[PDB]
């Protein structure tokens, strides 16, 4: 008291603009540059998850784990009107700060935080939610839940054909098993993008994982 993630909120309340995205972007970026480092994707894979929201122009997307919003307010900044963006956080404290955030940025409209474990919210999704499949996922949370949470994303029917995973921290921490899944399926074509751990000289990536069906 107070938390790291309470001291990036009140820096951004404080050096950005309300319902200027771009604004807290560059706070939450100064902030971690200069002050202390936090897990938020960071601007160098921040630019890539860019390049890749703007190529798709996802309709729905879904994001696994929120922390302070950083994520969320990257790609809910680029979606077309009328698309929205859902986000799965399952510590409160977490879930609090990422909605001030949102709430800051003007961007509470296009974005629903829903609180839980991953694995208890995604078999909802269809019948609680109203979702039928899901157009983008951004996997950004426990590495250990990339694998078992994007086989649980298919059993439950949310992915259809072209549906572009976008998995964080491929390298640094590393998802090792996911990697190799989706790497070795039929199922997904994939790409590795290679870039940099957010706000340090260390080498990290995205991969982008296509699903192509059963
Ligand atoms: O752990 C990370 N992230 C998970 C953060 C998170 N956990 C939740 C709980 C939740 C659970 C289930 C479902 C939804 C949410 N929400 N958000 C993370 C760590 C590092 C990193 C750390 C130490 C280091 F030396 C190097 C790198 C870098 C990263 O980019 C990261 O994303
Ligand atoms: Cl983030
Ligand atoms: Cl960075
Ligand atoms: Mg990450």
């Amino acid at each position: 008291g107070d938390t790291k993630e309470q001291r990036i909120l009140r820096y951004v309340q404080q050096n950005a603009k309300p319902g200027d995205p771009q604004s807290v972007l560059e706070a939450i970026d100064t902030y971690c540059t200069q002050k202390e480092w936090a897990m938020n994707v960071g601007d160098a894979k921040g630019q890539i998850m860019d390049a890749v929201i703007r190529e798709y122009s996802p309709s729905l997307v879904l994001e696994l784990g929120a922390y302070c919003g950083y994520s969320a307010v990257r790609m809910a900044r680029l979606l077309q009107p009328g698309a929205r963006l859902l986000t799965m956080e399952m510590n409160p404290d977490y879930a609090a700060i990422t909605q001030q955030m949102l709430n800051f940025a003007g961007l509470q409209d296009k974005v629903t935080i829903l609180n839980g474990a991953s694995q208890d919210l995604i078999p909802q999704l269809k019948k609680k939610y109203d979702v039928d499949t899901l157009d983008m996922v951004f996997l950004d949370h426990w590495k250990d839940r990339y694998l078992p949470d994007t086989l649980l994303l298919e059993k439950c029917g949310l992915l259809r054909k072209g549906t572009v995973l976008l998995a964080d921290n491929v390298i640094v921490p590393g998802t090792p098993d996911f990697l190799a899944y989706v790497r070795g399926s039929s199922s997904f074509e994939c790409t590795h993008y290679s870039s940099y751990l957010e706000y340090m000289k260390v080498v990290d990536g995205l991969e982008k994982a296509i699903y192509q069906g059963p």
